[PDB]
């Protein structure tokens, strides 16, 4: 009944050496850690992922580049989107077993919920690093979900469109992937309109919400829900991984989307409330001390608790400035959503989803 908690200094640490986040792992531990949450959470060591286990969805021809670099690497992606530098390899493993071994305590009954803020590299593809993912151990989850599920849902309410994980199955019927996303051209990764829901005996089976900038807690948790509801029917689902990137939070410098930690909460909700095994996974994130505000807070409604509004003292405390609360108020500019537009695609998913069984 207790949710499981992926930690160990060993991996925290490890993630801190991330160049893109430096330290967030940190950040988001102790301070879900100040608030005593991991008082109510079955803490597991996460273990690092085997050449097998990663080669269960990356290629070894790609696998392999991996580990040779981590010391024409031009050819995996690995440039100015994601360096080949140093012991990414070793890094890698460690998130993607990170994700696995949440994966398990899931289909343990060790819990009906396994945490792994570190993990959520969607971007990743089978032989190919892509946006920051070297990885995709979101991939690496669902395919460890398939020993004990028949139908896994999962659900990216990252910034960025969830392609990597949406390509890894958009030719299966199995399992379904959902992503709410800022859709425009020139935007990262580009891909992932409404149009788009897969091929092969997987057509439909790929959902996809191409959202403009500004959607606030509102719209948002409208739009979330009503899309959720359509595919807890037409899927209904066994296992949910639910991707959480907080780069869609208001003062993130990504600075597209304007939520707070609550809209993305209600959600959460609305999905924890159909009892099924959820993997939680992080993401994007990109204002350090926000990012660790809307996780904590989103560990606080994992836990059904209700998170002291002033900020605790602790190793971070300084970077909470000058305000020191746990709460983020949404940036005063415009919401670039048509309501009209909204429904167009709401109904067009609306549609294509019921194709299925
Ligand atoms: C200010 N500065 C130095 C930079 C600003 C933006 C990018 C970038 O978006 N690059 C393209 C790849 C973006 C990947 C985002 C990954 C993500 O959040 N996925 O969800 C790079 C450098
Ligand atoms: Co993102
Ligand atoms: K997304
Ligand atoms: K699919």
């Amino acid at each position: 009944l207790v949710p499981v908690y992926i930690y160990s200094p060993e991996y925290v640490s490890m993630c801190d050496s991330l160049a893109k986040i430096p330290k967030r792992a940190s950040m988001v531990h102790s301070l879900i850690e100040a608030y005593a949450l991991h008082k109510q959470m079955r803490i597991v060591k996460p273990k690092v992922a085997s050449m097998e286990e990663m080669a269960t969805f990356h290629t070894d021809a790609y696998l392999q580049h991996l580990q040779k670099v981590s010391q024409d690497s031009i050819e995996y992606g690995l440039g100015y989107d994601c360096p080949a530098t140093e012991g990414i390899f070793d890094y890698a493993a460690a998130i993607g077993g990170a994700t696995i071994t949440a994966a398990q305590c899931l289909i343990d009954g060790m819990c009906k919920v396994a945490i792994n803020w570190s993990g959520g590299w969607h971007h990743a593809k089978k032989d190919e690093a892509s946006g920051f993912c070297y990885l995709n151990d979101a991939v690496l989850g669902i395919l460890r979900l398939r020993r004990k599920f028949e139908r896994i849902l999962y659900v990216d309410l990252d910034l960025h469109h969830g392609d990597g994980v949406e390509d890894a199955f958009s030719f299966t019927s199995k399992v379904m992937t959902v992503s709410l996303h800022k859709f425009s051209p020139g935007f990262f990764p580009g891909t992932g309109d409404v149009s788009d829901v897969g091929l092969g005996k997987g057509r439909y089976y790929s959902v996809n919400v191409p959202i403009q900038d500004g959607i606030q807690d509102e719209k948002y948790y409208q739009i979330c829900e009503s899309v959720l509801k359509e595919v807890y029917q037409a899927f209904n689902p066994k296992a949910v991984v639910l991707q959480l990137g907080a780069d869609t939070i208001a003062g993130d410098p990504m600075c597209s989307f304007n939520m707070t930690p609550v809209g993305i909460g209600k959600c959460l909700k609305y999905i924890l409330q159909w009892q099924l095994a959820t993997l939680i996974l992080g993401g994007g994130g990109y204002n350090l001390a926000n990012t660790a505000r809307c996780w904590t807070y989103l560990t606080g409604v994992i836990l059904g608790k209700t998170l002291s509004s002033e900020i605790p003292d602790h190793e971070f405390f300084t970077a909470y400035g000058p305000d020191y609360v746990l709460e983020i108020t949404p940036s005063c500019r415009p919401d670039r959503n048509e309501p009209h537009r909204i429904q167009q695609i709401l109904n067009y998913i609306k549609g294509n989803l019921k194709h299925v069984v």
